[PDB]
């Protein structure tokens, strides 16, 4: 819409209070001017027709349960474009300041959330298995980083290219979290995920085995359930970035742990520089080899550590 840019508070899905970028013309749209060509976040209303209406709000006040996962909808891709902004110096998901858009709400008890190609889309969960899904930084950054990927290698969504996209909407997504500081982790969805149960998550990039992932390439899933396993050999990735950012022992192999932001660094130029559509876990093993390379140097403990990490899951 166009309008004049206000702030407006409210209260995410876990109780917490929070300002958030608003444009005023009759109502209080959720629409942040201040980032790129915009933030834009919709109610789907229950239903699954896409975007659905942009969240208008007669006062500019979201405490209402219905308001609280629009709001951290709203908020967390706007910590996300900050986090890409601020420490890769990409501006949005496309690198030139894209219009983000999220819708909330999106069908009935929908226990995940997803971007559709256009834009993020989170369910409400059942209240049993998840609470709304946007309520988790982790789950936010992990969508919109599929975004980056579409722009960048394009990673296709099955086998090994599609584990290497799953992986690094965790990797990224849990970079967020740690970026924004907020109870970080290595763990994936664990704020929204059973309201019931304390100190679980859909996945751990620490321990991938924890929730039935592999943790190396002998135990890859060869299958065809979740296009070829995406989300399950995504473990075997995840934990190789775990490796290279925290270090430690992994079936005998030892790793040196070079921290997050040097993590973050060595994987993002592997994304933006060097995979593919096609790019399988070898190809991934040598784009970040390279990648460290560039940035650190062929002799550095970077890339003595990123192929200590790669060994340590089995690929080479
Ligand atoms: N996002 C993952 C994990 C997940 C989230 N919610 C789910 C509900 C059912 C099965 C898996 C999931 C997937 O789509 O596979
Ligand atoms: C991060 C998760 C809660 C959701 C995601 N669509 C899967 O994996
Ligand atoms: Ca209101
Ligand atoms: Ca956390
Ligand atoms: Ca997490
Ligand atoms: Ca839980
Ligand atoms: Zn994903």
């Amino acid at each position: 819409i166009t309008g004049t840019s206000t702030v407006g508070v409210g209260r995410g899905v876990l109780g917490d209070q929070k300002n958030i970028n608003t444009t005023y013309s009759t109502y209080y749209y959720l629409q942040d001017n201040t980032r790129g060509n915009g933030i834009f976040t919709y109610d789907a209303k229950y239903r699954t027709t896409l975007p659905g209406s942009l969240w208008a709000d007669a006062d500019n006040q979201f405490f209402a349960s219905y308001d609280a996962p629009a709001v951290d909808a709203h908020y967390y891709a706007g910590v996300t474009y900050d986090y890409y902004k601020n420490v890769h110096n990409r501006l949005s998901y496309d690198g030139n300041n894209a219009a983000i858009r999220s819708s909330v709400h999106y069908s009935q008890g929908y226990n995940n959330a997803f971007w559709n190609g256009s834009q993020m889309v989170y369910g409400d969960g059942d209240g049993q298995t998840f609470i709304p899904l946007s309520g988790g930084i982790d789950v936010v950054a992990h969508e919109l980083t599929h975004a980056v990927t579409d722009y960048t290698a394009g990673l296709i969504y099955q086998n090994e290219s599609g584990a290497i996209n799953e992986a690094i909407s965790d990797i990224f997504g849990t970079l967020v979290e740690f970026y924004a500081n907020k109870n970080p982790d290595w763990e994936i969805g664990e704020d929204v995920y059973t309201p019931g149960i304390s100190g679980d998550s859909l996945r751990s990039m620490s321990d991938p085995a924890k929730y039935g992932d592999p943790d190396h390439y002998s135990k890859r899933y060869t299958g065809t359930q979740d296009n070829g396993g995406v989300h399950i050999n995504s473990g075997i990735i995840n934990k190789a970035a775990y490796l290279i950012s925290q270090g430690g022992t992994h079936y005998g192999v030892s790793v040196v742990g070079i921290g997050r932001d040097k993590l973050g660094k060595i994987f993002y130029r592997a994304l933006t520089q060097y995979l593919t559509p096609t790019s399988n876990f070898s190809q991934l093993r040598a784009a970040a080899v390279q990648s460290a390379t560039d940035l650190y140097g062929s002799t550095s403990q970077e890339v003595a550590s990123v192929k200590q990490a790669f060994d340590a899951v089995g690929v080479k």
